[PDB]
Parts: structure tokens; sequence; C-alpha cells
């Protein structure tokens, strides 16, 4: 659903930079077995920036097909041009996906009114649940709680993936939206704290390599067993952190290859191969989490 | 050249949001008459983000046509995917443009190495001069001086539009590159200071409405007459600031419409109409500059 | 104790800028009746910066005397010179105070090792419990969790007043210290969230004017009744915020005078009298909290 | 004058942490010989924070004595309490100092109005010229250009040591004040740029060890020979940066001891000894500058 450990899955690629079906199938099975709640296909971690709209749609359909109904698929549909966002959204209108993860327009820096207008129009062109995504450090703009409250009144807008790492925002948003509105963390290092404050889950990068643990940590947190949840979080912390020792998804794709979950760690420019020291660092975090 | 006052020209649109040729023609004649050094077609102020590649190409082509050789045209060709960037550049290869303004990949946040690989690849597949564009506030990433030093070694990469507003950068970059490498300000409010420290010009938003004063100011600065350049810069300061009271190009498009330079101030979503409060602030700035 | 609503009390002054005993007595009685847990005398809010060491000591002794054992008194003992801090601490060694609130050296910006050395020496010259105080925005330096863990091993160092507003720090510090180590919020706007994450109380400014409510909010939070705690927090939020509409303690001293708790709102330079719009703002927040 | 290279001189101490006259005498003779314009006695680099008012006065007095009229002395007289500032200034009234360097109140964070009241009061109770000192990184507060414009109207306030490193400030302040108001850099790494934009000098930390190069560099800059000034600035750059590898004055005191200029590099707590890693970094910077 839109609760628990939702994975922002990587798009495994062959040596040529094209989606590798075999590796994608392995990852999906892994998530189905590990207890992951849902899969966000072609989000930032899935290299949505270097995949054209057609390739993007292909990856989503393939994932949907490989999921075979065993696990829900949420599609990344963000764009910085309102017409473009609506257009990408419409490709999935009756695809089988359960909702869309749509980011605030990046680079062009619209006003809060622009942000509002942008999401309102997208929402009016689909029946699919829309989950807002705010990540000021990559977009150059920040969706404020007041605007979220406004947008939460649109029937189709059902939640938000908050990636600021600004924990005071959980309750500022909660105070303005209904209890039905879903609050998901967008920052692994603080997801547990986010949950202890009232969040409902996390759209995770760490979950790519430690799905079992992340799912367990989230269930406990959900049941209010924060003390035992912290133990898992402590084992994972070096991963929550070192997975960004280099531009995500560079560290997570290598970790995946290393773990034997994907065939290659190939990425598309401007993402480049992990450095040697980067390898050493990630390998240690893996060791510490007990995955290696 | 790639010196002096270069206008980051707006893309005039009708009520339907489609490019308006008559207004564009008017703007071009205005710059030819005011002494503007060159025109940057379809850059950030030209709404590159909301124009599809086909519209992007048509606008650049229309501009060349309307310019009729009277003023050089530089096309915005930035993308956050290297392959997309290369393709976009190939569509302009022998169009008649003098160079390309290429922005650091936004949103995906690549490393200094990725940034290096990105631009090197683009430069390798064209013969047009490349002008790098650094604006961390909008992209989420920063092209450091040392990376600029590496890139400047590529025959094709001839300059940089620096928009951090961090003036220590002028001499940090200046010392790492060749004497003929061009440094252009990308921040109107600090452009004269930038030029006083060693820069060669400015890719201006203010030049859209104060083309003549900007051209004189830059010429005075280039000649070392900073005191007399400061006088003009003081008249223009409110505009340098107020043109950003609301998300650019919202204030400047309104200002063009107000002066009778363009028919409408219509923009594409997520850009919204100027507020009444914005109208009065920009208007007062126009009077201060002596334009209305 | 070192739990619940601890007030960073203002130092009421006559028209001449000297402590007003009558007004101080009224405030202390108010806190005793309202259920405030403890009083931090001559802290930042109490204008420790404009009071010399002798006047500082006089205010503490007077407060201690007026408290008459009905409520614990913690004394502010911070200084940016280690010898000076030790010296001020020693004046209170057998005064009757229950502990000292000592801030990280301001202005001189020592290293983490310097911070460590600084608090270790102070602690070695007293038997009084020491509560560390980290407020990077006023001091220019930041005491990191790792250093806190180091210092928490010193028997005499018993807790920390965290005023960064950085909520991820509650559990980073908790992971490194014993469960006996006290974590107090130093930021009213986020104190409840701080408590929900594991904090034990708040050294509050808001408590100066809404002591009953703050004490109640803290007890509920302590008993795990966060939902009802939020209701009180919501009523107080405009106060948590507008109390800093001007340099603290300018807004809180006026609120105090307005409420009739102190005779005058006189402050010492560089603190200046509240502005008219400042008054209007604070008066509204008071209204909203139902105090006015 | 209040032009050129002005050294923010260190306060040499023996093993016990007491002021060492012999080393001070040596430093003063060094500046007299190297061409240093003036000496700032007991400023931030001189450990004003760990010296009591009596020690502060003795050091300033010793310096005047040892200077024996061969070089002007400016005393640091800043305090975060207006009354304390006024008193400190009165102790130097007819001492022979040429002016006072007075820092914006740190820690208590006053408003622009408070800042204005503070300096006006100080200026009113002395006849010595006042040089304002803005360093937000250490004080937690910022003296804006417009407040500087107000203060500059006070006969007595003659200049500002600007240490933000924000170069747009030069002309923002320049345009608000009288032609004879002095602008001094307080940031070594950006001092030449600051001077190139209109500043008159720099109150330097690097001048402690490279007095001669700094004096020539500033004279060249004052004469408009920026190219030849840049050459020297490049040699000195590693030092401009490395002298802050560890909390100033830790690196610079070590450097003085290393050159044989001072007997010991002892500091007072919270300042701690230089680390071995620091030793090697500063040493390499000394070789680069050609001093060792
Ligand atoms: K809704
Ligand atoms: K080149
Ligand atoms: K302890
Ligand atoms: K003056």
């Amino acid at each position: 659903m839109f609760t628990g450990s939702i994975v922002a899955i990587v798009t495994p690629m062959d040596e040529k930079g094209n989606v590798c079906r075999a590796s994608l199938k392995k990852l999906i099975d892994y998530h189905v077995a590990s207890g992951t709640s849902a899969i966000v296909s072609v989000g930032t971690t899935g290299e949505s920036a270097t995949l054209n709209h057609d390739e993007h749609a292909d990856v989503v359909m393939m994932t949907l097909d490989l999921a075979d109904g065993r696990i829900p698929v949420i599609a990344g549909t963000g764009a910085n041009a309102t017409a473009e966002a609506i257009s990408l959204t419409q490709r999935f209108n009756d695809s089988g996906i359960v909702g869309c993860l749509t980011v605030t327009p990046y680079y062009n820096r619209p006003s809060q009114e622009g942000l509002y207008q942008h999401f309102k129009a997208i929402a009016e062109h689909t029946d699919l649940p829309q989950i807002l995504y705010n990540v000021p450090s990559r977009t150059g703009c920040d969706l404020l709680p007041e605007t979220v409250g406004r947008l939460a009144k649109v029937k189709n807008i059902i939640g938000i993936k908050e990636a600021t790492g600004n924990l005071t925002r959980v309750n500022q948003i909660k105070e303005l939206v209904s209890d039905d509105f879903v609050l998901l963390s967008g920052d692994d290092a603080s997801a547990l704290d986010f949950m202890q404050l009232g969040g409902h889950g996390v759209i995770s990068v760490t979950a790519n390599v430690a799905a079992r643990d992340m799912a367990q940590m989230c269930k406990l947190a959900a049941e209010g067993h924060f003390a035992e949840a912290r133990v898992i979080n402590q084992r994972l912390m070096p991963l929550h952190n070192k997975l960004f020792v280099e531009p995500n998804p560079i560290p997570v794709k290598w970790a995946c290859k290393e773990l034997g979950l994907v065939a290659t760690d190939t990425l598309r420019l401007p993402m480049t191969p992990i450095t040697d020291s980067g390898r050493e660092t990630v390998r240690a975090a893996l060791k510490h989490a007990g995955l290696l």
C-alpha cells in the first residue's frame, strides 16, 4: 500500500545502458520475498533523468508484468513542465499501477501558487492516487506545509514523500491534512524518527539492498515498538549514510551488483562508475549491516 | 562576441501560450538598435523547461531568421542526460548559431567527474563553441573552479556563465584557465562587480528591458571606467532585484508587455501570472530606471 | 528536577536597568503555583550578557532566597574563557543551586577538542551537576553528538539543552549516552517533537508567560499522551514563534509586563524596547493562547 | 593610517599562558621593519576572549611602549554589553592609541536598531576613531550596509572591517557612506578581491608571518597594479587558507613559533595545541609562501 517499506528501485542495466530484464526480475522477486510493501518504479534512484519517456514507460510495464500482482507498483511521473507531467501520467492511466510519485518541478523554480496549479492540473487528468514529492536539494524549490494542506483537499492527492530531512514538518503537515493523508519519509537516515513523529512509512533507497530489515523495522515502528526498531536502524545507519557517499544511485547500484542481485552496475551519464574508495566504503557498510 | 551585454531573451507567447513571432521580431529589432552584443535563445528566461525540443528548435530558428545576421544568436542546449544534450546540439550544428549555452545537469546531481564527462562528451560531438552554465540555486549541483580548469582545456569549451553570485570565483577560475577563456556573469545584481574583478560580460535578464543602459554599462566596465559604470548600475539596481520579486521570467515578461515590447505576458505552467503586488513593485523599478 | 517545563526566566528590571525584587518575587510565585519544574536563573533570556559577574551572582542568590526551597534553581554559568567559566561556577559551589547551565564558548570558536577540554575542566572544579548548552546560532560553534558522548562520561556532566532545532540529534545523542543522561529541548517551537523522540523536557522561553500550559503539555508528553499534548502545543505555537519576532528577550519581557507579571519591560543595551508592530504581534499570540 | 596591511597581532604567551614581553617586542620590531601599516592590539587573533580587562589593558599598554611611536596601534575594545564597551574604551582614552576596533555584540544577537544604539553610545563617550567590525560567523549577528550608512554619519565612526567574505558588500556600503569612510577586509583569502572592488586595506592574520609580502601586495593594489598584486596573493593563498585549518589563532601562533618570531605557541583554554596534522599543513603553506 502506501505504508511501510516502499522501495525506490534501481533500473538494472546491461553493459549497454539498457534495462536488464533478468536482473529486474530478480529484484522484484527479492522484494516480494523480503516483505517490501510497494515498488516505486523509475523514480530518481531508478534514473528517471536519463531514461526517455518511452523507455521509462517500458520499464514500468515490464516491472508491472514481472510483479504479476504480488506487489503494488507506483510509477514515477514527475516533470517540470505541467503539460509534460500530465502527458507522462496519462500513459499509465489504465496500466495497472496503483498511484504516481510526482516531484515538484525542478530547475524552473515555480511559486507556491505555481506548485499548487501544477499538481491540481495533473490530478485532474487521472484517477490514480497522486503522492507529492518534495526534495528541495535536487529541485531548487520547497513545497511548504500550507501548500500541501491546499493540495490535500484535491481528492486525488493522497500523500507526500518528504525528503527534506526536516522532521518538524511531519506534524506541521499533519495539523493541516486529514488523518487519511499519507506521510512518507524520503530520507533513510531519519526515516525511523520520521515514523516515531507520525509518519506512515518510507520510500527507501536502503531497501534496495536490505529489504528484509527495512520491512521489519517499519512494521515494528508501526506497531509502536520503537525501541526494537532502533536496534535494526543502528545496524543500517552506516548504509543509510554511505549509500550517498557518491551521487545516488551510484553507491546503491554497485551494492546491488556486489550482492549478486543485478548482473551489472552500469549507469547512464552523467552518473559515473563508483570510485575505489567508494567501493571500500560501501563494502564496509554492507559488512556492518551483516549483508556481506 | 561572447563579451558585453548578452540578453537572456524571453520567449513571447500569445494567449494560448504559443510563440508569438511578431513580438519576437520586435524584441530582436530592439536589441539590434540598443547595442546588445548577442542573444541567448531559449535559455532559462526563455522558458526552455516548458518548450518541447521541436518548439525549442523552432524558436531558435525563428530568432536566427528574424535576426537576419544583424546580431549573433547563442542557443540554450542544456539537458540533464548527456545523450539528450548531444542530440539537442546536433539539431543546431549548422543552423547559424555562434555557440551554445549548456547548463550543468539539474536534478540528478552528478559529481565533479560526471560533470566533467558530461561536458567533454557534448564538446566532442559538435564544432560549436560551448559556454558552461553554473547556477546551483536551480540545479542542486555546483561546477567548481577546478573542474572548470579541466574543461577549459577542451578546445571547444570557451567560457562560463557563472551565476552563483559568489565573486571570489572570478579570480579562482581566472587563474586556472587560458587568457582567452570568457567569464560571463549570470547574476544581474552583481554583474558590475563581477566585471570589475575580471569578467568579460553578463548574460542578462535586465537587458530585456534596459538594453541600452546595460550595453553602455558593460562597455564602460570593459574600458575600466567603473565610476561612470556604477552610476548606471545604481539606476538599474532596483530592476536587477525586482525582476526576481516573483519567479523569473514572470516579472520580466510583464515588464516587456508593459513597455509595449511584447503583446502578452502569458507564460506556461508551472509559471503563473504576476500578482498585483508584483505589478506595482516592477513598475516602480521601471520608473526608477527611467523606462516608463 | 531536570525534567518537564524548566523556565529560562527573565531578569525583571526597574526603569534604571537594575533587578526589581518585587517583580522577581511575583514571577517565582507564579512558577511555583503554575507547576513549573525548575528555574534557570540568568541564562540568555535572563540577560546574562549585560549583567556583570557580581550582579549575576546577586540575581541568583535573590532568586534562590525568594524560591525558599519551593522550586529548584539552576544557574547560568557559561563563559567563553575556561578560567572565567570555572570562576563563575565556583561562586555558586555551595549556594543552594541544584546545577549549572553552561553554554559552549561563543565568539572564539574552539575545536571539538577545545569544547571537550573546556567542559571537563569546569566539571572538575565543582560538585554541581553540569548541563551542556548547544546553540550554534548565537555561539558560532556546534557541539557534536560524539563530543557529548565523550563528555557524558564525566560523572558531573548530566545532560544537555539542545537548541539547534535539529531533531535528528535526540537519538544520535541517546545512542551514545546512558539513559540517565538528560536531554532537554532548547527550542520551544519543536519541544514537543523533541520530547516525542525521547527528550525529557524543555528549558523554555514560552514558559515565562504560559507556565501552566507548558507544564501540563510536558506532563502529558511524559505520560505518552502526545495527542492531547498536541492540542496545547497548537494553542501555544504562535507564542513559540512570535516570542522571537524580535531579539529574545525583547518580546517575552513585554509580554510579561503586559500580563502584569513584572512592573516594567526595561532591558539593557544592546537590547532595545519592542517596536509597535512587535507589540501588536505579541498581543495577538497572547490572545490566541487565551492569556490575554 | 587605516589603510594598507594592518596586522591582527597575536598575543605571545609563555608556558604558563602569561603574556611574553620579549616575544612581543620581537613581533613589533618585525612589523616596523616589514612595512606593516598599523597594529591591532588584542583583537580576536590576540585572544581578547581569554584575557581579562586588566590583562587586555596591560597588553595594549606594553605594545604602545614597545612600539615606541614607530608604528600606530589600534586597540580591540569590543564587548557584547554597551556599558562594558564604554568602560573598556574609557580606559584607553588618552593612552596613545590611534583608534579602536569594535566588534558587533556577539551571542545576545541584537537588532539593527540595537546595533545602531550600541555603536552610537560608544562613539559618544570617546574621542578615538571607531572602526566597526562585522564577522557574522563568530557573533551570530550581521551589521547590514544600511545600518553602516547610519552609523557612518556619526563623526567618530570612521570605517569598517568587513569579514563576511561577501564581496557585494564593498559597493553596497561604499555607496551609502562618505568618500573618506574606510573599508577594510577582515578575510585574508578574499582581501585582494575586496581591495580590487574599492576597499582600502585588510586587517590581516597572514600579516603575522608574511608581513613584507602583505605590505607590498596592499600597496600595489592601492596603486591599481592588480596583476602584480595577484602574483603575490597566489604565493600567499595556501597560507590565507591553512592559517584557519584549525581555530584561529592556533595555526598562526604555531607558525610564529616555527619562524622563531615568538618563544612559545601556548594559548589559553578553550584554545588547544595544534595537532600534528595541523603542523604539517601549515608548514607546507609556509614553504609555499617561501618563508621556511
Ligand atoms: K485528498
Ligand atoms: K578551450
Ligand atoms: K555523567
Ligand atoms: K564618520
